[PDB]
């Protein structure tokens, strides 16, 4: 493995396409995307544990990370593995991702690929919720829209 | 892990929602589940290597087995890997999946999590069909709907 997708759906339009990919296993996973089909705004985007979806985006389960320390993001150190919390759609639904990540694993032993990438209606607290939610999805709302990642390369 | 599954989706009426079971890293991965939304007859079903779907079930890699051989099925012993052969589905579009795939596993080493399943239009001639395309997915033809393998244990 090397360059890693995840093609999100749910709603229809709501279209997610995540290329995470590791020039090296020692270069940070640039997890870069291009969701479009939304509404504006920030929107949840996380990893979740289980990559499964037979429930239909939900049966993922919460943000059940190993270390559990809160629901973060870039902006936290408490983050769980794989909270990328807020990323703003344009207008158009079109919400761009290029943020790099020197935590998770395309491939060694986190092997980040049979996890279910989820867009949120709404935009996380980042844990400042002080909620039970909070500490788990911030307060992103449903999954709308969900997608497993699945390799590329 | 040793639940996992793999929704299956393109058209909107056609979707499989298959459980992946390996008791055991060693044991049999048993892939049993169901598509609904089918038309009636055999149809194409199989474990493409690229998780990727950003082109939309297209790129996911026409069969990049590592044991190249030929795209063959459980009538053949040069079946690619996860050329299941065909799924027949019943007249009202449901077609049962219940195979072992006594040949890889989970995780371990041949760790097929993250692969992509993909279920065709047509039925696969298993090699037999005598076109490139015989030899690399089957003529199975075009890939209605799949869906990438995700952990659920
Ligand atoms: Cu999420
Ligand atoms: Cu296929
Ligand atoms: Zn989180
Ligand atoms: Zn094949």
């Amino acid at each position: 493995a090397t360059k890693a997708v995840a093609v999100l759906k749910g709603d229809g339009p709501v279209q997610g396409i995540i290329n995470f990919e590791q020039k090296e296993s020692n270069g940070p996973v640039k997890v870069w995307g291009s969701i479009k089909g939304l509404t504006e705004g920030l929107h949840g985007f996380h990893v979740h544990e289980f990559g499964d979806n037979t429930a239909g985006c939900t049966s993922a389960g919460p943000h059940f990370n190993p270390l559990s320390r809160k629901h973060g993001g870039p902006k936290d150190e408490e983050r769980h593995v794989g909270d990328l919390g807020n990323v703003t759609a344009d207008k158009d639904g079109v919400a761009d991702v290029s943020i790099e990540d020197s935590v998770i694993s395309l491939s060694g032993d986190h092997s980040i690929i049979g996890r279910t990438l989820v867009v949120h209606e709404k935009a996380d607290d980042l844990g400042k919720g002080g909620n039970e939610e909070s500490t788990k999805t911030g307060n992103a709302g449903s999954r709308l829209a969900c997608g497993v990642i699945g390799i590329a390369q």
